[PDB]
C-alpha cells in the first residue's frame, strides 16, 4: 500500500494534543460577547469573516499527519453539533479540548483509558440528567425575544425581528432567511399562494398600471399537458363567458393556437383571461397543480390515470379565487375557496411525506409546497453596505434563528455557562465503581468549568476566580459577561436552549473520551 | 526485468525481524482488558480508532523493503486467522513475532532450520490436540452470554444482546449487524421474508402513514417475465375482486399500460392491489421467486419449460400471504401459507446446492435464500454519537458474535492464556527424533507463554511473574487482568472458544516456522 | 481608501485585552449614521446650470472644457437624459 | 523572580500610544512604598526561641533538624553572633 510512519506513546498524543489545542485556540476567540471574528482566506475572492465555530474549525487544515489528525476530530464534534442543534458548536470545541488536555495527563502505566472512558460517560449521562431536571419550557414570547437576542451576539433588533416573524407565523413556521439588498433588515410575510412565472402574452395587462393583469372572483382552469389546439381550449371560455367571470390559464403551456385564440377574444369585445405555463420543472409540477387545484377547488386536467380531458368541463370543475394579481414574471392566487377540511388532510399527507424520507432535494421541493400552501411564511432580507457584511449577520442571524426553533420544543436554561456548573452537585454523589471511571468523573467535574471560564477569559478578566464566586453565589446568580458583573439572569435575559447545550456536551465527550484512549497512530508518509 | 538488491544472512535476519517488531509491537498495546485503541490516518476522512488487530496491521506498510517483508509475513498470519475464525488475531501477531524471534537466535551454522520448522509443526500438532481434550461443548444459554461479553471487551450489555438474539434465531441462525443510528443497541427479529424493493407506483399507498401499503391476508401472483398488457393482467384480478381479497403482484416488471389499468382500479371504487418488480437480478430471481411461490403456496407463471401462463389463472395457483407490508424502498411478506412440508424439502435442496459449490458469490446469494426464508433473521442496530464511535464499537460488536459462533460449534475452553499454558505438560513428553526436532519444541514450548505474559504487561503488572504463579496453580485457576487478581475461570467467566485459540497458534506457527528457514532476500530497488 | 485605512489603522491600536472590537464597531457606526445626518442638513439642492458646470469641472480635474460640454450636453438632453462617452478620433 | 515578571509582563501591556511608561513607574513605586509601609506595621518581633526553630524549619525547606542546629547554634553564640557552615565529611 502507500508507505506509513508509526509513533507511539507520549510524543504522538502530544501531536494529536498540540494539533486540539491549535484548532480551539482558534476557535475559542469567537465565544460570547466580546468574543472576536475570525478572517478566513477564501481561495477565489474577498475573505470570510466568521464568528461560527464551525467555519473556523472545518476551514483549519493541518500540514503535519499527526497535528491534522487532532483538527480532523474537533471538526467531527463542531460538525455533530451544528447538525444536531444549530448553535454552540465553539462550546463543543473547548469542552473537546478540556476533555483531550485532561486525558492526556491521566495516562500512565496502570491506568486504563478505556475504563476512564466508561466513567467519563457515566458522568455525562448524569449531567445531562440533571440539565433536564432544572430545565423549564420556554412560555412567553417575551423569551422567544430573549433567546434571539442572546444568541445573536446580543444584537436586539435580531432578537424582535426573529419574535415578530415567529407571532404572526406560529412558533413552527417556516421562517427563511435571504441575501437583503437594503440597509435595514425587512421581515416580509408572503401570505397566500405564488409561483415564480408570469402570462405568456403583454395582452393580458388591464391595469393601466406597472404592468399587470388583475382579476377578482376568477375562475381557474388546471391543466397538466399543454393546450394545443383550439378544440380543447373553446369550451372552457364558453363557461367563463356565460358566467361573465374573468379565467386564469394555469398550463404546462399554451400553444400557438390556442394562445392565438386567448388574445383575439382578450383585444376585441374584451373577454377577461390570462395564461401562465406551470411551476415546474418536471415530476414536481404534476404534484404542484393538483396541490392548486384543491386549494382552489377543482381539477387537474389531463392527468395520467385519470385524464380528465379539457373538452368536458363544466363550472364546478374550474376552481374560483377571489382576487389574481400577475406580472411578467410571476402569478399569485390568493383566496382560493378550497374546502378548508380537505386542503388540512392534504398539509397532513406532505408533512408525512417528508418525515418518511430524504434526499436534500425531494425534501426542498417538499417544504416548497408546504409553505406555498400553508399558513403564510416569514422571509427576512438582512441590510448591510458590503457582502463580506452580510454573510456575517446572516451566520448570526441563521444561529439566532436555530437557537429558538430549539428553545421551543425542549425547554431552557440558564446561561454563560452557569447551566453546566449548576450540575456540579450532580456529579458529587456518584460512586465509581472502581479507579478508573473515578478519574473520568473528575475529569467532567473539572471540564464542566470551561464555558464560563473561557468567557470570562475573553472578556478581559481572569476566568476561574469569576467561576468560583458563582458557585459560592445563588442558583439564578451568575456573570453578566457584556455588563461585567453578577446578575439574576432569567430577569437579565441570559437563557440557553437545553437542547444546545446537551448535544455539544455530548458530542464532545462522544469523541474527545475516545482520543484518549489511544496508545499508537499511524499515519502516511508525507511523500512530496 | 528490474534491478534487485540481495542480502545475506543475520544482516537479513534484523531487518525481517525488525519489520515483525515494528508491526507486532503496534498490535500487541490491544489486546485484553487495559488494552489501548489504534488511530489510523484515512487517506479522506476522520481517522478510525480501533482495537481490531488486523485493521492494525493490514495498515501498516513500511518504506524499508525488508522491514516490508516482514510486515507483509505478519500481516498474512493475521488475516488468515480472521477469515478462518473472526477474532484472536492480537493473538496470532504476538505468537508469530515469538517464533520469529525465538527463531532468528538458533540459527547457527549447524542447525538445520529446516528441521527446526518440522519440530515446531510436531510441537503445534501436540498442543491443539490438547486444546481438543481440555474441550468441553457449550450448552447453557449462560455460556453464549459469557463468551461474547468477554470478546467485546467486557462490554455486558453487547453480551445480553447477542445471547438473546442467538436464543430467538437458533444458535446457527443469521445474526447481522448495522449501523445504527439512536444512541442504545437494538435488536430487531425480522419475521418472513423480506427485499430491497418496494411499489412502482406512488399510488398504492392505502395507510396514510410512513408511506406504506399494508395489507392482511392477500393473494400473490408471482410472474417470472413482464406483464406487460391489459390482458394478461385481468384475469387474476378478477379474481382477487371477487374473493374480496387485495392481491400484491411481484413480476419482473409491470409495463405502463397493465400498470395504468393497476392504477386505474385502484384510485376510483377502490380494489386492492399493489405491484414490485422482483427482487434480482438475473438467473437468481428465478430461484427467487420459485423460493417466494412455495413459501406462500402457488405459482410462478411464464417459466421456461412449464410456461404456465397468465391468462389462466386460478384462485389455488395464487399463494397467500396473511399480512403484506410494502414502502418505497422494500417489501415485505410475513406468514406465507405455503405447505410447511414442501418448503421443507425446499430448504433441503438449497443446502445440499452450497455443499456442493463454491464461489463466494453463488455461495453468498445461495445462503441469503435460506436465511430469508425460515427462522428469521435479526439485525443489531448499534448506538453511538459520532461515527468514528460507531465504527470502533462496531468492530468489537462483530468481533464478539464471531466469537459466539465459533463457540457453539467448537467447545470453550479457559482464557487470559491459561487455556495455553495448560497445554505445556503435553510437550514435556514429546520425545524428539533429533537435537534440531528437540529445539523446534523448546521454541512453542517458550512461545505459550506470551499470550498471558502480554496481557499482563498491557494491565501494568509483571508478565512473567504472573505466568509462573498460574502455572504453580491448579487447573481451573488463573488470572483476571481486570480484577487484578487468581480466580477460578467458568465460576469468573472467562472463556474463549476452542476454535479461535487453535487457528491463531495455527496460522502464526504455520507461517513464522517457515520464516525462519530463510538465508537470503532479494528485493527491487527502491528507486524512486 | 484613505478614510478606510484610516479606520484601519486606528483600530488596530485600539485593541488592548480589555477592549471589545464588536463594540466599538457599533460606536463606529453609531458615529457613521450622525455624520451622514449632518451632511444632508448642511446639503442644499443644486438648481442653477453653472453649478453642474462646476460639479463637472472639479471631478474633471480641473478641466474646465469638460465641465462646458458636460453642461451643455445636459442642457440639450435633461439632467437625467442620456449623456454617454466613446473614443474620439479627433484632437 | 516571579514578582519582577509579573510587573514586566503587566508593564508590557498598558503601553499604548497615550500611556506614559515613566509615569507608570512613579505610581508602581508610590504602591512600593505604601506596601512595605504595611508589612512594618503588622510585622512583630521574634522572641521566643521556638520561632527560630520555625523560621529556619521553613526557609530549610522544611528540614526540621537544621532548624533545631541552627537555634542551638544561635542559643550558644548570640543571635548576632557568627555562625559559619562548611562541607561536612560524616553523615
Ligand atoms: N451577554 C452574555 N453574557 C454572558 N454570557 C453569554 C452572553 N451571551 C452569550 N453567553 C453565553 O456564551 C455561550 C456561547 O453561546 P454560542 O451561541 O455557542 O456562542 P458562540 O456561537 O460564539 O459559541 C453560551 O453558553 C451563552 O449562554
Ligand atoms: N477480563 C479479562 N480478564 C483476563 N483476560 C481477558 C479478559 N478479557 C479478555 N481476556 C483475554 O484476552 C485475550 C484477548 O482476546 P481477543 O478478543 O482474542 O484479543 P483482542 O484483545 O486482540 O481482541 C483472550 O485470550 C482473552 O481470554
Ligand atoms: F460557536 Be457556537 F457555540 F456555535
Ligand atoms: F485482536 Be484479537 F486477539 F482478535
Ligand atoms: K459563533
Ligand atoms: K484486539
Ligand atoms: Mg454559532
Ligand atoms: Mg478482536
Amino acid at each position: 500500500g502507500s508507505a506509513k510512519d508509526v509513533k507511539f506513546g507520549a510524543d504522538a498524543r502530544a501531536l494529536m494534543l498540540q494539533g486540539v489545542d491549535l484548532l480551539a485556540d482558534a476557535v475559542a476567540v469567537t465565544m460570547g460577547p466580546k468574543g472576536r471574528t475570525v478572517i478566513i482566506e477564501q481561495s477565489w475572492g474577498s475573505p470570510k469573516v466568521t464568528k461560527d465555530g464551525v467555519t473556523v474549525a472545518k476551514s483549519i487544515d493541518l500540514k503535519d499527519k499527526y497535528k491534522n489528525i487532532g483538527a480532523k476530530l474537533v471538526q467531527d464534534v463542531a460538525n455533530n453539533t451544528n447538525e444536531e442543534a444549530g448553535d454552540g458548536t465553539t462550546t463543543a470545541t473547548v469542552l473537546a479540548r478540556s476533555i483531550a488536555k485532561e486525558g492526556f495527563e491521566k495516562i500512565s502505566k496502570g491506568a486504563n483509558p478505556v475504563e476512564i472512558r466508561r466513567g467519563v460517560m457515566l458522568a455525562v449521562d448524569a449531567v445531562i440528567a440533571e440539565l433536564k431536571k432544572q430545565s423549564k419550557p420556554v412560555t412567553t414570547p417575551e423569551e422567544i425575544a430573549q433567546v434571539a437576542t442572546i444568541s445573536a451576539n446580543g444584537d436586539k433588533e435580531i432578537g424582535n425581528i426573529i419574535s415578530d416573524a415567529m407571532k404572526k407565523v406560529g412558533r413552527k413556521g417556516v421562517i427563511t432567511v435571504k441575501d437583503g439588498k437594503t440597509l435595514n433588515d425587512e421581515l416580509e410575510i408572503i401570505e397566500g399562494m405564488k409561483f415564480d412565472r408570469g402570462y405568456i402574452s403583454p395582452y393580458f395587462i388591464n391595469t393601466s398600471k406597472g404592468q399587470k393583469c388583475e382579476f377578482q372572483d376568477a375562475y381557474v382552469l388546471l391543466s397538466e399537458k399543454k393546450i394545443s389546439s383550439i378544440q380543447s381550449i373553446v369550451p372552457a371560455l364558453e363557461i367563463a363567458n356565460a358566467h361573465r367571470k374573468p379565467l386564469v390559464i394555469i398550463a404546462e403551456d399554451v400553444d400557438g393556437e390556442a394562445l392565438s385564440t386567448l388574445v383575439l377574444n382578450r383585444l376585441k369585445v374584451g373577454l377577461q383571461v390570462v395564461a401562465v405555463k406551470a411551476p415546474g420543472f418536471g415530476d414536481n409540477r404534476k404534484n404542484q397543480l393538483k396541490d392548486m387545484a384543491i386549494a382552489t377547488g377543482g381539477a387537474v386536467f389531463g392527468e395520467e390515470g385519470l385524464t380528465l380531458n379539457l373538452e368536458d368541463v363544466q363550472p364546478h370543475d374550474l376552481g374560483k379565487v377571489g382576487e389574481v394579481i400577475v406580472t411578467k414574471d410571476d402569478a399569485m392566487l390568493l383566496k382560493g375557496k378550497g374546502d378548508k377540511a380537505q386542503i388540512e388532510k392534504r398539509i397532513q399527507e406532505i408533512i408525512e411525506q417528508l418525515d418518511v424520507t430524504t434526499s436534500e432535494y425531494e425534501k426542498e421541493k417538499l417544504n416548497e409546497r408546504l409553505a406555498k400552501l400553508s399558513d403564510g411564511v416569514a422571509v427576512l432580507k438582512v441590510g448591510g453596505t458590503s457582502d463580506v457584511e452580510v454573510n456575517e449577520k446572516k451566520d448570526r442571524v441563521t444561529d439566532a434563528l436555530n437557537a429558538t426553533r430549539a428553545a421551543v420544543e425542549e425547554g431552557i436554561v440558564l446561561g454563560g455557562g452557569c447551566a453546566l456548573l449548576r450540575c456540579i452537585p450532580a456529579l458529587d454523589s456518584l460512586t465509581p465503581a472502581n479507579e478508573d471511571q473515578k478519574i473520568g468523573i473528575e475529569i467532567i467535574k473539572r471540564t464542566l468549568k470551561i464555558p464560563a471560564m473561557t468567557i470570562a477569559k475573553n472578556a478581559g478578566v481572569e476566568g476561574s476566580l469569576i467561576v468560583e464566586k458563582i458557585m459560592q453565589s445563588s442558583s439564578e446568580v451568575g456573570y453578566d459577561a457584556m455588563a461585567g458583573d453578577f446578575v439574576n439572569m432569567v430577569e437579565k435575559g441570559i437563557i440557553d436552549p437545553t437542547k444546545v447545550v446537551r448535544t455539544a456536551l455530548l458530542d464532545a465527550a462522544g469523541v474527545a473520551s475516545l482520543l484518549t484512549t489511544a496508545e499508537v497512530v499511524v499515519t502516511e508518509i508525507p511523500k512530496e
